[PDB]
């Protein structure tokens, strides 16, 4: 009894927004992945910062490796309404991963925590961490791990663990060539999620045991949870258990971004009719930096056409005229001028699109200016050689790919 | 040298939010004018607040005479991003209007302003106080009022003036039954508009000669003003001089909401293809309790055909589905299923429209729900029965009319 | 399991900030009571909100029927925190006790919370709500009243009840004039202390049958507890379970500030050695609007002498020069110039000493001006000639006193 | 007319906050100068800040060069109130002195301001930088510089210049061997203060053109000031017309606190009877990361006697008992137990001092906790051998220096 008020309360969340994502070829050259924008109005750490508030963990370490402009100055305008005087604050702790921890130790020893949440804040998800820490002090353990089964086909990326009955971690491996597949089923494989959960004593003892190793690469995956599944003090979590979800018979969301297919397919998967992803649930709402926008704003083309649009969404400020939509995304102050063919886009901030242009299963980055009459995604070959292509089919467009091309940027 | 920046840290804002917008029938009943939703997110009120902001004033008294709980929430939550010990501050002093700045005199004095700025904060407009105060020093008087022609046809409904060459006023009348001309123009009368400038130390002594008179109305236009006049010591200020307008060669903006057809001309202005008053200028901006809402989502019907909009507006939270729009102004979180034909409208926060709706020349009153099948503005003498209807056409829809109808309004 | 996280969230505080503290003659003539200071920079109404937020309800519905003018200020400045995505969030409603609660039922409908905490913010104490709840549900009850033991020579001025094993109440009487005492021991009487916890459905189907009752007072006491009381739905939560005290061993502090004399002996309990209440607390801080002020500057005398202190407080801003300081509570921005002798009082904010003052057992209003050579609580007729005495040899100053005295406050 | 509050609206700040702090050997080696606490509650880089806000520039962009962690949380905590729609802000924009103002040109064009001001934060004063503008746009200037005069015998570490009737720059020597006298004055020379203003278009190509320098150092002084000197575009502003001061017969105060006895002489200046900086200025105040805590107890030693001070500042949150004080400044948070003697002393936040302890002239660093029975600054071989002692006389005992010795400071 009076127990899962009390564990957030003991606890500190440590976001991981480290932004590789390497596969996201040139999205994430001028900011982290963390800070990449998704579904209109938020970047994607609010799924992580969203779930420690709306799970009672109000204490959050950022670990910024890149030491990035855009997560900071995103953290300090939206996630700035705390006050350490009531034990809230957002702490940017700017530097493999587990090292990144290690150097800002004696910071973390300040909080005086009992128990802390690592957490990769690259990923898309909701979850109630204090629903998780529930079954970590229940089962008396070191070490909470968040599995959930995924694909074979697909399980090298993450880290694979075989476990017994009461959910103890007997075999684990860090991306694997052959990964092994679970014992019910040969399709999936129980992959960890990047979601641990640590006794803090027990880490600190840990981590500078490993500071001193001279081989070890510093990463949780690759060498403290093999180290703590020989020890046999490591426990799972099914995130079922803690997935929040309107409707139980869904299946859990935890989408991977990894890659620039899986994004593209992840922002229009809300603009479709039922959307997998919930935003507007109101027991577990998401907060961003929420500019002052004005309303979108459709208008009539230049020969006083009307406007189309067929499940699409669209931010704050826009602007669109005539210009049949479909499928797509309209991130914040976007300009649609006339006469435009817009299918299964993603449309980041600020971008000018000009007259006549057609767009097809495409991605254009921030603030971007696309000249009048540019067509995308018809012909494969050439817009490989102007942009770059997935071999999906998917389209990616940045200030750079034009601005090598001739046209200007510069409004 | 030095002065118009010296000038608004001696002053402090007076805006007059009693709000008795009477010729707004049901529209005001359970709330205050300045707190009336007006152009998509914004209340009428921030038109005040941010013109003493965007002119150095950040020192503002709200006298909100009917205790409203909205208005003070807009601005506990919008405005109150202040420290009090740098002196800017928004503050709320509940209690005619001068007997209004009366009872508050003993708090104002506490200010130690050298100049004050009374405003009726139930007006839209964009103006620059430091424009006026520049020109209220270089005259050497103590009164200084903001005048602007208008048309004979309404200025019944102003105070009216007549100046020398030096702007002194020279003869005053408020609110008379035959106004008098512009000796230049007799289609036009010289007016105020409820901006007047005291210098601070006069104002006091003044007030208090008020307050002992057992006839006065205590009121700016009807008391004070004349005996000024009287006293050769009022000064005029044409506000062209300090309108700011983005485009110099149109006429300024001022609009007195009085009436429900001036409210749903002016919020419809905005969806126009030129606006008059320009809300996306970035010279001098406007704010607002700019709360977080997803993305304006358009989706297909239920027969999975498209939707069309013209002309239009679409705040955030809105969910429109096919439901052809035109040149309507769509508030925050509103619903509009399929089949509806929405024209000329004008829809506040959280609507719930129905299917097969037919709108022409409306405005929805806040969190109404239509039911399915209903039609507005095609048939005067049903609409005027079922609701209430204006002489030019308009027509107003609030939550007790309804009910009244028997559709449940609960949700 | 999980259950303790999730009480606070569906609840919802109602701070009833509208104490007119008539026992406290003039120092809460000019400010509800709920605004007045204590012990240095807090106000009383801080001691509920912080208990609100450290016991995880971050949704507190004040209410503000007199003098409500500081009190927003305070509320606007120091708790203007908000951030709607998550529902945590100060409200201000303006209007018995239950009279002012049932005018503003509507919004409160709006939170669509379970429970609701009904709390009386004109007291000081410290207690941990979640606990509370959790006794609440377990019980399966309807309404949770606090009870406390307190000495039956004062139990007439609070509601006494009468319970069996299970705590659940048998007999309540509000304001008694002959208290019942408690069956194991004469000299005390449980009583409640302005603290109830209603689950919500139940509450607004009660007060709507109240509101028709053309014989009810509208009070919580005096109408309500007694109607439920005979329902045999009301149970009791002794506070030492819920109590938020460092030392167990010590009593629970709950002081009823309802009198001028306990409010003197309340801010001085703090001076002593050995608070029985805490403010050093990390694990349960209280917050306020904590302006920045320069640091206490103690500086020698006109003489070059030194000044001395025992078992004092002195706040930020404040200026000591030599005058000795006795068991006193000095508030912001207080000046004390030479000479003085300061025993055990308590100088509200702002105040300014003059030279060679000697004041014992005195509370000084806010922002006073003592003229020089002035001297207090030594004489008892002569004090209660000037300003207001109680039975018990405290002594009142506030500024209307002097101003008849003729000492100007001007400054 | 009208140029004054015009021209801050169209100017941004940059702030400099990258010092190495090489002087204060100690002090700032985990932390960088700027974040340097002084006078209470205060960080240097307040006094930049509330220059700016109080001058009316609200676009403020801070340079945490490296080593700046408690930096960003202060900036983030304290000073993060952004309007962002209004135009105001306080930027971070994380990186010679040139260089980390060019790696940052693309986000500081963005703000599209015409004029920009370069301060140096990690310098202590006042001045109302609006009335720099103006000396800046009637003298039609390209660059103006702050100029200072100061005593030859320090001359070389800042930058000299030689100016015309006209304060046009004519010769420009940044930190000389043997330092210019100015012509009316052989003991003093005319300086800069690391303070400049420049027309914003002349000032990116000037740092464009300065980054394809294979041989500059890419400092403001040594680079740029020089080849502009030599265009004799630069102009100087002399800073008593700037300089912020209650008494007009005092002299300008600009403190270099770049060794540690200024760093002392500075912070005991406060405590003096007559201080050179008054932070007692309500038409001037200088804002801070305000944490609340509980005012400045006092209390009786052991032996029940009673405590003493003399000239000297407590913070809130000190806790003080017996223990002689005088000349000293004890921050926030501090703990001196009985018996103790404290002579002019600063005492950095979170210090607990044992017993019996006798401390002159010395700088205790943040969190230390002093033993029982230790001595300071009364044999000067002895506090040479365990801490650090400067020339001049003045000690600094951290956090390491006592790690090394024996004691623990685990607590
Ligand atoms: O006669 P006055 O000038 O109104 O003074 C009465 C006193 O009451 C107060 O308004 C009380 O203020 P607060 O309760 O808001 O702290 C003082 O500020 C004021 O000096
Ligand atoms: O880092 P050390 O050597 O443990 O010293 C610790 C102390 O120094 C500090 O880092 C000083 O930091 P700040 O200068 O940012 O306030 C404190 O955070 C901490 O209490």
């Amino acid at each position: 009894l009076m127990l899962a008020r009390q564990l957030p309360l003991k606890s500190v969340a440590l976001i991981l927004a480290g932004g590789r994502g390497t596969r996201l070829k040139d999205l994430t050259n001028k900011r982290a992945k963390p800070a990449v924008h998704f579904g209109g109005k938020f970047r994607i750490i609010d799924f992580a910062l969203s779930n420690c508030i709306n799970s009672g963990i109000r204490r959050m370490g950022v670990i910024t490796q890149y030491q990035s402009h855009t997560l900071v100055q995103h953290i300090q305008r939206g996630w700035s309404f705390f006050n350490e005087e009531m034990n809230e604050f957002v702490d940017l702790l700017p530097a493999g991963t587990a090292d990144a921890v290690t150097q800002n130790l004696d910071i973390i020893r300040r909080y005086k925590a009992e128990y802390v949440v690592i957490l990769a804040g690259d990923h898309i998800y909701k979850q109630d961490y204090s629903r998780m820490l529930i079954d970590h002090v229940e089962k008396g353990a070191r070490c909470t791990v968040a599995c959930m089964p995924v694909p074979i086909e697909e399980a090298s990326a993450f880290g694979v663990m075989a476990v017994d009955e009461n959910d103890k971690i007997i075999e684990f491996v860090e991306k694997p060539a052959n990964p092994p597949s679970m014992p019910n089923d040969p399709s999936k494989s129980l992959a960890s999620m990047g979601i641990y959960v640590f006794d803090a004593d027990y880490l600190y003892e840990l981590l500078e045991e490993d500071d001193r190793d001279e081989n070890s690469s510093h990463d949780f995956g690759k060498d403290l949870i093999p180290k703590i599944t020989e020890a046999g003090l490591a426990y799972a979590h099914p995130f079922p258990l803690s997935c929040v979800q309107s409707d139980p018979d869904a299946e859990p969301y935890w989408r991977d971004v990894g890659t620039l297919e899986a994004y593209w397919k992840a922002n229009l998967d809300l603009a479709s009719v039922v959307p997998e992803l919930d935003m507007y649930d109101r027991n577990w709402p998401i907060r961003t930096y929420n500019e002052s926008l004005p309303p979108a704003k459709f208008v009539q083309d230049r020969s006083g056409s009307h406007g189309m649009t067929l499940n699409s969404l669209v931010s704050g400020g826009c602007v669109i005229s005539g210009s049949v939509v479909v499928q797509s995304v309209l991130f914040s102050r976007v300009r649609v001028n006339s006469f435009c063919n817009i299918d299964s886009a993603v449309l980041l901030p600020e971008v000018w699109v000009g007259r006549s242009c057609r767009l097809r299963r495409c991605v254009i980055d921030r603030a971007c200016v696309i000249p009048e009459g540019m067509v995308i995604g018809e012909n494969a070959e050439e817009d490989a050689r102007r942009f770059y292509r997935s071999e999906e089919g998917i389209v990616l467009v940045t200030r750079e790919m034009l601005r090598k091309l001739g046209h200007k940027q510069e409004r």
